[PDB]
């Protein structure tokens, strides 16, 4: 898509158990805790991180590689979302996301969450946002960009932020990073 965006991970929002590659295009769940200003932005309870980019308007496309991963979380969220404390990832909270959990279960963050039927387990996900349209949509790059799920009527007011999680590593076998694909 010509609507493509080059997204850089924002280390200030990064949960402190996370590791970003030096070019801030990779993120993996570590096995200890970096010591960094426990600031207002940092996701504190969950392995979560936003992009440096704020979308106030327009259409914006990007892709993420999920090859070899048993869980993950991807989408857009309001700048205003809460960073500290426990919370349900959901549109009801200002997150427009889909996830793999414990592998073998793809779901959209509606309230309550919605199980997806997928023909092809993705190694690559496309994320698209039409602001003025109130659209966020997820495509299965591996299955000829088939629509996974789509949130409509989102009616956005704030600035918006891309959002990721490499998931949790309960298994020891969800260590592979998420990767932002060059485009
Ligand atoms: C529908 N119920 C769920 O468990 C969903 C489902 C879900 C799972 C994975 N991916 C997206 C969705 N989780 C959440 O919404 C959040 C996010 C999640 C992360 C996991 C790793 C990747 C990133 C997402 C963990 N999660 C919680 O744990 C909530 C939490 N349980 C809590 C919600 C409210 C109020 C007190 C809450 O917990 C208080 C303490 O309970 C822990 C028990 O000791």
């Amino acid at each position: 898509h010509h609507h493509m965006v080059h997204i850089t991970l924002d280390p200030d929002t990064a949960n402190p158990w996370l590791i970003l590659s030096e070019d801030r295009r990779q993120v993996r769940l570590g096995d200890t805790q970096q010591s960094i200003p426990g600031n207002e932005e940092r996701f504190d309870s969950y392995p979560m991180v936003l992009g440096a980019q704020h979308f106030h308007s327009g259409k914006h496309y990007w892709e993420v590689d999920v090859t070899g991963k048993e869980a993950w979380d991807l989408g857009v969220c309001r700048d205003s979302v809460r960073r500290k404390g426990h919370f349900l990832l959901s549109s009801k909270s200002g997150f427009w996301t889909i996830w793999l959990w414990n592998k073998q279960k793809y779901e959209a963050g509606t309230y309550p969450q919605t199980p997806l039927h997928l023909q092809v387990p993705p190694c690559q996900v496309g994320i698209f946002l039409d602001y003025e349209a109130g659209m966020v949509s997820f495509y299965n790059i591996t299955d000829h960009g088939s629509l996974i799920y789509s949130f409509s009527e989102c009616a956005f007011t704030g600035p918006l932020r891309p959002f990721f999680s490499p998931g949790f590593n309960d298994g020891g076998k969800n260590t592979a990073p998420l990767t932002l694909c060059p485009l």
